[PDB]
Formats: C-alpha cells, sequence, structure tokens
C-alpha cells in the first residue's frame, strides 16, 4: 500500500490478537485490501505526506496517557484489552506480559502489575468500515475468506481474525512495572506514584530531593521490577531513558525523532475489527465468528500462580527463653525460642507445663522466600496480662505483637523471671501478613495460666487453630480462666492473631517440588 | 451531486451551532468542500446507496441513548454541549431549549430539565481531518478563509465557525421535560424515572399497574411540561408517540420508516470541527479562533430567571386563636392566625402579650404563584412545650410544624385554654422550602413566656429573624426561660425553623412589575 | 524497519542473475544484511523519506535512454549483460527474452530483437562497498557465506550468487521487438525506426501523417511483434500506451505516476555486486567464485534455432517454356519452368540442350515457410544477351533477375521464338535473401551457347555451384564462349547472381522433423 506518511503500510494488516499491544512487530503478513492508487496529501512542517485516498487521517500532535493497573494478573491482562475493538471480554496481547514482566513476576502472588503507557500520537489513520472493504479484498484473501472449505482456524492464521482498521502513528513508550507493594510505605495509590516516576524519569515533571514524593517514587522503583518499551520512534533509546547517563535528553531525542521514525503504536475502541464481518455470505461471518473462542482457548488459560510464598522449617533448634519460677503460678511454664538465620523468622514461642531445659517441641520459622513483604516485622508490643498484685520481687508478663496494618501476629511471648516488665527484644520476629492468615476458630490444648500467682489480672495460654491453618506450635493468651474459651474471647483475636494457613507455606522439599512445575523459576 | 447515501448533504456544512442539536435545520448554506465527483457505492441490507470516496461510511443499526439531567437550566445548557467537538465549555444549541422547553419553564426557578434522547442511528458519515481538507476547499470559501482582510465575523456568518466532519444518521427521538421535582415523590433519581417514562412510551418496557414505578412515572408525568421532538424519520409521528392511541406502534412506525427519512441526527466528540483548523497560515488559525469568544457572546448569556416565587400578602385579615387565660402564667398572652384563601398559605402565628380581641400586628400569609410545590403542608406537629405540672385544669401548648424533607416551619403555634393537649387545625398551613429560607439568626422582642404558671416545663416565644430575611411577624419557642437566648437556643433551630427570604418573596404589584420583564408569561 | 523510501527493499537483496533485467520480481528471499535501525531522512520534491544511514541516495530526476539490438540472438543476450556488474562474459537476464519475444521469435532465424528502454530515474540507492557489508551480515547468512562445508551451489540457491548494491528507482519502459526487416523497406536503421516508434508512442514525438518517418514506423509496426513492459509505474498501463485509444495520455499518467509507484527499475555497472567478496576467508571467497560457471552452465545454452527457412519442393512439374527452333544455333536449347502454387516459388529455369516435349531434370520451387521475406520478387529484368544481328525474323534472349537490394537470383531465363524481345513474365519468381546464398564459386556442366546464330553478342550457359550450396538445376548466362568460365565471368555474377545454401532448405519431410524438435512451433 501507497504512500509515503508513515503508519499506511500498518492499515488493512490482519493482527495476531495475542501479540504485543499495537506494535508492528504483530502485524501479520499479507495485506487484505486494495487501497486503489489515488493518493491524499498532508503537510507536517514543511514536508508533504502522501496516502490512499480511502483512509481517512486526522493528525493530533499530542500525548494520550494510559494506566492498567492491578494486583491479580487476569485483571489485568483483561484491562490491557478494553477498548481495542475486540468484541467479548477476551484477554487480548498475551505475548506483551513478557515484554513488561519477567516470568517469576507474572506467576508470583503479592505483586501488582502496573502498564504505565504514553503515547505520542502523530496521527490517527483509519479505514471504511466493513461494507465498503467488501470491494477492497486482494484476490487471494477474498478466495480463502469466501471459499466455505476453508476452515476458521487456517483461515485466522493466515490472515489474522481481526485487522488494523484504525491507529495511532508516533511512538509509544511502556512503563511496566511489577511491584512488590507490601514492602512500599502503601499510603499513596500505586498507580500515582508509578505515574510521577514516569513522569520525573522523562522530565514532564522534577521531583524536589527530600521530598515525599522522591520517597514514594524511590519506595516504588527499588521495590519494582521496572522495563520501559518503544514503539515507534529511534531504537535503542530506553536503556538510556531508564537507567543510564542523561534520560531527560534521551528522552527529548526519542521525541524529537518521532516524526522519522513513526510507526502504528496505539489502538482505540475501533481499531481491530473481525475479518469475519468482510465475508460475503452470513453463513460464513456467522461461522467464522462461532469459531473465534477456539481460536483463542490457548490464550485465555490463566499464568499459573505461587501461592505457596512462605518457606517453612519446622524443626528448628529451640532456645531456652524464661521460666515462672518465683511466680507462685500453681502451674509450670517454660517457653522456648527458635533460632533463626538465613532470612528465617520467628512467629511464635513454643510454650511448655513444666521447667526443662529443652523444648517438647518446635515452634516453626518461616522464610520470606521470594521477598514479597509478607513477613514483616511488629510495629510494637502489648501486654496481655502481668503479674502486678501478686507481691512478687520478679515480674512475669504475656506480651503480644502488634502488627502493623495488614499484618497478623502468630503467637504471644512470655516474659518470665524479670527485673521490670521488660518487654520482648526478637530481632527476628515477624507478623504474617493478612492475606496469608485465617482468624482464630478454635483454643485448645491449653498449655499454662498463672492462677496461684495472686495476680489481679489472669491469663491463660492456649493453641490457636483455624480451618485450613498448620497445626499450631505456639500460644494466645486469653486474660481469663475459661476453659474453653468462649467466642467472646476468640473473637478478641480477630485482626490481631491469626493463624497461617497451609495453602501460603511449603516445607524446603514441597517448595522445591512446587516450584519445578512453574517455567523460569 | 454527491450520491444518495441519506446524510451525505449534511457533510462538510458549516453548522450553527447555537441552533437545534444536531439537526439538518441548523446546517448553513455553503459548501465548504470538493469531494471529489468519485462515488462509492455500498450495499446496505438490501438497498444500493452511493456517497463521495473521500467519506467514510460506518454502518451501525442500534440505538443510542443519552440523558442530560440538571436543576439549573445553564447546567443543562453545558451538559447538552458536551461532547460534539466544540472546545471551550460554551454553552450550545441554545435555538434547542425553545423547542424543548416552555419559555416559562426555562425562566422558573425549582424546574428540573431533562433531555432523554435515543437516536436510531443506521449509519455513521465521516470526512478527513483538517489537514487533508485543507487541500479539498471549494474556491470562494478557501479565498474567504484564507484572505487576512477578510473579518472574523463575516467569514463565520457565511460559512459557519464550525462544520460538520462526522455524523449518525438515521432518527431521533428527544423525550424533554421540566419537572417540578418538589411536587415529586422525589426519592428514586429524576434520570431515572425520565428514562422509565420515555421506554415505557414506546414500549421497550411495560410497566404493571398499580406498581411502584408506575407511581414514579405518574408523578413524572403529571408534575412536568413533556414534549417529544422527533430529528430524522416520517413528520408528524411524535404526537401520536407522545399522547395519541397507540404510542408503541406509532413508534414502531417511526421506527421502521427511518430508512426512507434518515438524516443526521447525532453528534459524536469528532462531530463539529473548527473552521480556523483549515487556514492555511497559524497566524490566521489564531486569528479567527480568537473571534470565537465574540462571535458567540450572545449566546451565552444566562436565561432569566425567576426568583421571586412567593407572593406575599404582608396584612391579611387576622383572626383571634386562643389566650392563656387561666393559665396562671403572670403574663398575658394572645395568639391569632391570617385568614387564608385563593391559595394563600399561613406559615405561623401572630403573638401579643395581651389578651386583646384585636390583633397588634399581622402574620403574612405566602402563596406559591408558579404552582412550584415551594409551598408544603407540615407532615405534622410536635410539642415545643406543654403546662404539665401546672395543675390547671385547662391546658396550654406550643406547637412546632414537623416539616417535611427540605422544608421549614417559620413559626410555631400556641393551643391556648384547651381540653386535653390538642394539636394545631390549620388545614392552610405549610412550611417553605429550604432554598427560600434563611437559618433563624437572630430571636428578638419576646412576646411572652410561661413564668407563674408552675410548669415543669419552660417556654419563651421569641421573634425570628435572619439576614436579608423578611422581618418576621411570628415567633418561635425557646424551652426555657434565657434573655436573649444564647447560640444554643439558635442553633436547636437550625434544620426546623427559619426566616423566609426578601429576595424570594414579592407583593401582587412587585410580581406583576418582576413578571412583566419576563417574555411570556 | 527500512523506512519509507521506495526502493530501500530492494537494497542488499540477492538477486536472480538468470531472472529479469533490475526487477523486483528477480528479487530473492533473505535479506542478506542489517542496515542499522538509524534513519536518515531526506526531501524529494517536497516529500519526505526515511532510510537506513547507512545507504546512499542520490537523487537524479532523468531519463535514461537504452537500445539492445541485434540480428542474432546471443549477442542481444551478451548486449544486454553489458555493464550490470557480472564479471564473466555471461548472457544474464534470460528469463525476460519470453517476456520481451515469443519462444517462436526467439528460435527464428532473419529476426531482429530490439529492447528499448526508457528508464525515468527518480534516484539511486547504493551500499557500501563488500568489506563494510562484511560486518553487516545476518546471523545465517554469515554461518552459511563462510561455513566451508555448504556447498557453492546450495549457497546459491538460497541466498543468490549476487545482491543489489546499488539501483535506480523510477520507471522504466521496454518497448522489445521481433522484427522480420526482410519485410521492412530497410534503408534506415532499424534501431532508429523503433526509437522513433517507441517515442511517437509516448508522445515524446508527433509523426506528420504522410511522412517518410510514419512509413518507416508503420512498415516497423505491421512486420514486428511488439511488447511494452513497465517495471514500476502505475501498473496496467502498458496496453493502454501500446494499443488503446489514447497512448500519449496514458503514458502521462504512468510517468506523473512515479513516484507513488517508484521501484528497482535500472542497473548500473555496479549494481549487482558478487557474495562471495564478502566472504571473511580469501580461499572461501575464491571457490565460492569458481563455482559460478557450474551454477550457470544450464543459463548459458543457445536458444535453439530454426536456420531451414525455405521450404524445398525438388521435383515440381516442369513446363516448356521454348526452343532456340530458328535461332540457327548448332545447339538445342529448350527451357523449362516449374509449377508453381501455394506460395511456392520459381527461382530459375531448367535448361537443356535439346529440343524434347519433357524435361532431364527438375529446377526446384522453394516456399517461404515463415513469412520472413527471404523471398522477394524481383525488381527487374536485364539482358544478358539477345540475338541481334542473327537476321532471324523470331528472337531469342537470356534475361536476368534484377534483384532488389540485399537479394540473388539463381538461375537465368531465357525467352526463345518471341515477337520483340519480350521480358520474363513470371509472377512466382522471386530473388533468394543474400544471408541464405553463396557467392558462385565454379560454372560447369555448359547447358547451352549461341554460336552458329551469327549474333553480335555471345552467350553461353553455365550451371552455378558454391562450397555448401545445392546442387543447382539452374543456370547462368555469360556473355562469352570462354570454356570453362574464368574468374572474371564469375566475379561478374557477384552480387546479382547467387546459389542457395544446403543449411537453409528443407524438403516437406526434413521441415517436419527439423520442427518437431523445437518447442511452440
Amino acid at each position: 500500500q501507497l504512500g509515503n506518511l508513515p503508519g499506511v503500510t500498518s492499515m488493512g494488516m490482519g493482527y495476531d490478537v495475542n501479540g504485543l499491544y499495537a506494535s508492528p512487530e504483530s502485524l501479520l503478513g499479507q495485506p487484505l485490501f486494495d487501497f486503489g492508487g489515488e493518493l491524499d496529501s498532508i503537510e507536517i512542517e514543511g514536508r508533504s505526506y502522501t496516502f490512499p485516498r480511502s483512509m481517512h487521517v486526522h493528525t493530533y500532535f499530542h500525548s494520550d496517557f494510559k494506566q492498567d493497573v492491578s494486583k491479580e494478573i487476569e485483571e489485568y491482562r483483561e484491562k490491557m484489552s478494553q477498548h481495542v475493538g475486540v468484541s467479548g471480554r477476551y484477554k487480548l496481547f498475551s505475548a506483551s506480559l513478557s515484554v513488561d514482566f519477567t516470568t517469576t513476576d507474572q506467576q508470583l502472588t503479592e505483586i501488582t502489575y502496573s502498564s504505565t503507557r504514553e503515547a505520542h500520537v502523530l496521527w490517527y489513520i483509519s479505514l471504511p468500515g466493513a461494507a465498503t472493504l467488501r470491494s477492497m479484498l486482494r484476490r487471494d484473501f477474498r478466495d480463502d475468506l469466501n471459499n466455505p472449505n476453508m476452515p476458521a482456524m487456517e483461515l485466522f492464521k493466515r490472515y489474522g481474525p481481526y485487522y488494523i482498521s484504525e491507529a495511532a502513528v508516533g511512538g509509544r513508550l511502556d512503563y511496566s512495572a511489577a511491584s512488590k507493594t507490601l514492602k512500599m510505605d502503601s499510603s499513596q495509590s500505586l498507580s500515582t506514584t508509578a505515574e510521577m516516576s514516569y513522569k520525573a524519569l522523562v522530565g514532564e515533571i522534577k521531583i524536589e530531593h527530600g521530598s515525599e514524593m522522591e520517597k514514594q517514587v524511590n519506595s516504588f522503583r527499588s521495590n519494582s521490577t521496572i522495563r520501559l518499551t518503544a514503539t515507534g520512534g529511534k531504537p535503542g533509546m530506553t536503556d538510556r531513558i531508564l537507567h543510564g547517563p542523561d534520560s531527560q535528553q534521551a528522552f527529548s531525542q526519542w521525541a524529537e525523532s518521532l516524526l522519522d521514525y513513526a510507526t502504528l503504536m496505539d489502538f482505540s475502541t475501533e481499531s481491530l475489527q473481525p475479518i469475519w464481518a468482510l465475508a460475503d455470505k452470513p453463513e460464513r461471518r456467522v461461522e467464522l465468528e462461532d469459531a473465534f473462542p477456539e481460536f483463542m482457548k490457548q490464550s485465555q488459560q490463566s499464568i499459573p500462580k505461587v501461592d505457596k510464598v512462605l518457606l517453612m522449617d519446622a524443626r528448628p533448634p529451640m532456645v531456652k527463653a524464661g521460666e515462672d519460677s518465683g511466680s507462685g503460678a500453681s502451674e509450670d511454664l517454660a517457653v522456648f525460642n527458635p533460632s533463626t538465620s538465613n532470612g528465617y523468622k520467628m512467629v511464635g514461642q513454643f510454650g511448655q507445663r513444666n521447667h526443662a531445659s529443652v523444648a517438647d517441641g518446635h515452634a516453626p520459622i518461616f522464610k520470606d522466600l521470594f521477598d514479597l513483604g509478607v513477613l514483616k516485622a511488629p510495629v510494637g508490643w502489648q501486654r496481655v496480662w502481668d503479674d502486678a498484685g501478686s507481691g512478687k520481687s520478679k515480674d512475669y508478663a504475656c506480651w503480644r505483637a502488634i502488627p502493623p496494618q495488614g499484618y497478623r501476629a502468630l503467637g504471644d511471648v512470655m516474659m518470665l523471671a524479670t527485673s521490670g516488665y521488660n518487654p520482648p527484644n526478637l530481632p527476628d520476629y515477624v507478623c504474617v501478613h493478612q492475606s496469608l492468615c485465617a482468624d482464630v476458630q478454635t483454643l485448645q490444648n491449653r498449655v499454662w495460666w498463672d492462677k496461684g500467682t495472686g495476680a489481679r489480672k489472669d491469663v491463660s495460654l492456649w493453641q490457636p487453630g483455624a480451618a485450613g491453618a498448620v497445626a499450631s506450635s505456639c500460644f494466645a493468651g486469653v486474660p481469663n480462666y475459661n476453659n474453653p474459651p468462649n467466642s467472646g474471647d476468640i473473637e478478641r483475636l480477630r485482626g490481631s492473631i491469626a493463624c497461617v494457613k497451609t495453602s501460603a507455606i511449603a516445607s524446603m522439599q514441597e517448595m522445591k517440588s512446587m516450584l519445578s512445575q512453574h517455567q523460569g523459576m
């Protein structure tokens, strides 16, 4: 097809709707239409550009800004496919996913997927409707399209199920981010932070050193995998814009280059039009259209997800962390911390109704394997109970982790035989994100209570449990001697203490096995 | 000429942007462009059509539904002008106002303006962009457009400041309503009621007799002025659809007629394009564009409004409505109702510190002249005070109108020397809509209090007042003997009692005079 | 991409050197080079074009006129292959032969082959030299090119032995003619007539009705097979330029279209460059270059020729055409004409030294089977001898055909016992073109002489012969009694009388057999 206006060669081409988003790379071989040799022209900066009179050109020298953001990869895919002309609610452009995101991040959970796109439109080119184009078909496309013995799948492989009917021409930048939001001071919206980061990068804004915006953007950048992909424009500029020496200059070079390097780079609601509408016979239009779901079947499969994000070690070394000796409580209590290393973290104490030097069991430790921020340190500690009133010279207390917003603690910590109510000093204690935990349902197998001590306040240490949660090795204080604890005592724990789901957890070996069924990890 | 496809003759014509909404009646004389003598032909549902090669046709047999609704005429006008391609925030299509609404309703206040439009699109026709059309100008338009000595105003008179670049072709119905919402059980949104009324009318829905939807639609219809205007389609059908025997059939006749009577009838965001974009020189584009505000000046004037909606009689006959004789209160109290007739309404009692048979002053009465529902009966009455504990055989009480939602009472009513606490029986008492009233600011010139009566509860009758409100002749009870009342006593009155604004009020003669400066009233 | 400058996609492509002359149709699949993604832009007649920085563009809006003309097909082929960059003396572009000429004309002899080409160059595109391109090879081409186990033949099949290094871009017309010049008033050169015919066709000249040039061009056209082939330019124009109603307008449409339809259409001396020069190792360059002769072997076969263009009937009916009765010559003479029909032609009389009613032998007759104009009537007849002075009342004469320019007579005709010196009246007597004849070498087997008649002038009839000529059945007069005739008598015959070559002649059966080995005749 004819004339020298950039983009003209993309018009009326078949498109791989499962390929890249609005890129020439996903155009398919054969032109579908013969657009006629008569040409129109337009003047741009002193020069003439020609294109077929059968196309319409609308100059719009301006920037379209778009964001698709989601915590859920499948919703991201849907959002990215909206308003490009493909009827149905298909997840299109599957090949762009691996352009925009690592295969690991696609499959990881707790990742936010953002595509922040700035389209530098020079002009839009648009074709006539199906019924006009019907008389403009190239010979072998017309034959294949209208042959009833040419099956839909072949037709769609040869020509694409959709063709380019309208396109924005110029250059586009895609600032795509896989963000670990749980690590990210998450007050301001991710999409706004992404916008600002992109705009600072290309110099549309300057961020003042030491600002709140700088903090927010630095957090985004250092806790995301970020790519910059250019469709159209001078090639090999994106590495310099993203990282390299002078990003604002490299960007302005790409921007000023657009007229010489313009390509199809964006879609509107009318961009992709089905080839079936071009068929002569209604029966053929319909049979081709009916076949689209099966053509798309492979592309509509979900991305596989890694739900098992906590690496468990159920038998770490247990070290003694106090006895209730001197407390005057009838029962003996000893507590034990698990020793932690290699990024494994404590979630609770192991408790015993005795004074032994050795733990009766093990408190598991968990590691945030994929560094998603699903484990986060507590913001502080509060008292479930202390021995005020017992008159004993030494002090005995039950403490709770105060979790940061969105997280939960899995077990309390006793501080026994102390000089003053010293709070837990447990650098490797963490709370676990809500998403991985279930609210406590049962409280069973009482470890201990303070009765006999003669303290005003009361406490009993109980083993929490939930539907689907790991059989806990930890305890939670209830401020009374109810046996068993009632649903009011269980309600009190909601939002603060929880149990960790089996679906979020795996041992060293279960993790190896689960991961070996996910490509590129 | 330009082929036989309906709509083609509208394309590339100047448009009166101050005329009707997307109608051929507002096309302007001179063709702007030479579209080539070459024609395409197209088959559209069994019929053959021709049109210029340079235009694009998109067939889409479907209905677009749109609503612009507002309580404020100027906002309605803005809403109606959105997304038709005219940059700026201009109020377009001023001539449609008198098509859609009576001149009275336009100027009345408390009216909700709705345009509910159903566009029956057969196809869209669209032109090239400005830059392509630049080489396709007719000779005299090119000369005038580009001549620097041809002033903007003439150019705009001759050609229109905007031209039709894209249009929907078929037929449109405009179901336009001037609704008196204060009379209208206003729980469900007006726009939804308007939608349902239109849809029932043309048979897209059926409304079940005795339903909630029927009540809502009946209320809409009998408290609105409603018009149905057709652009395109067989003429003289709107009367039968709106009123006459079988509106669903009359509508289906208009709908099936559209192929023979199709015209330009709707605009999209790209429909109206400025002629200035067609000028060769940037200086000329700019000077033409700068002249647009003055071209539009007359059209942007506000619609004149009737703010004075209450007809006041400040000196009606006062009739006695009781004394505190037998109450044992130190002070004497007598109260007087104004006599009401001819749709004039009582808003409060006149109160006196004496036992006279004659009123010392007058309590004004007000008439809802334009039947806007700005006066509405109270939903009930509650007691500010009674004489419980005084031990007197007869009863004495101060009552407040409980206003319906959105209204306010202007004065309380005493019930004095009664057998049981009988509530006021005042068929012509009304509350006044919020919009016409100001919250009470002062409480002055105490009329009376009950001290001496020996009742547990206390009351003092005070004259309310506000900045800009008519000097009240009524009273309000405060449940204590504070002298003067404090800001807590004044706060208690907020949302219940108010004073009526001078701006909402006029005497018989002021109303005649004010109305004589509004056309058609 | 490689930019939008027409021609760019042809650059650095393999070329089928045995295909068409400078056409995109003979480009071969895989691009050889990676030209860099950096693009220059250039202004060409108001329009902007892009192309790879590594290529050079030279605009030169002009017409190159070229003719390759030859009587000999193999020389035509050589001429057409000159100055395109292919070292050696190869006959290139063999596929253009059947584009330009019918297969019959290719194989026929006495055909003049002309290609008259008018190349409308817009620009040249040129690549770097071999040594620069060596670092720009695509991966698989580099691997194959430099792999010593990849044989030359495969390499050449996959990539082509030569690539496009420099090309003219625009449109070319090829006015190709297979001319039967022997039918063609051949005074002015064929190449000039071809030039004028082409130039009149496209309107670069107008030829005046009734002119010498009109006669010459009409003769060319009606005695040639003529084709017009366009490389580049608006397609489907050549039929109208060649034949149809307005050829000068159709040509001007093609000419003004060139900018929109420009392609590679001409080669210069640097256009085709060998792939072997791109190989890293000199040993590899050499082995690839050594293999070129065998790659080209099939293409260098000669076109099969039909040299046997006279259909002979050696035994036609012989009818008596006079005796020398009454002449007084000692010897008897009788002569016989062969009867002619069906386009067979007489070349001479049979002569006898007797008075018999029956011929002692046969004079062959010949037919111009392929209508090449190898036989042409004589322009007149002159006397070798008459019986003036014998005093006999009746007359006796020997006549010679005066051949038209370029032809020869094979035998004389006696006119015996006539009333007045009446010249031969032999409508079917012809001379034979020079090309098929050999000058007379011997004169043997005297038939007769006039001695005894007593005529001033003398004559002897001798049988002519030559190396390679058919043993003649005809005679030639020598104006004396030399026995045998001397080399002066033989010289006198040169340019006028000749003998017909065995190589030009075949009987009905030999012709059938010879023709059955030539496809499509």
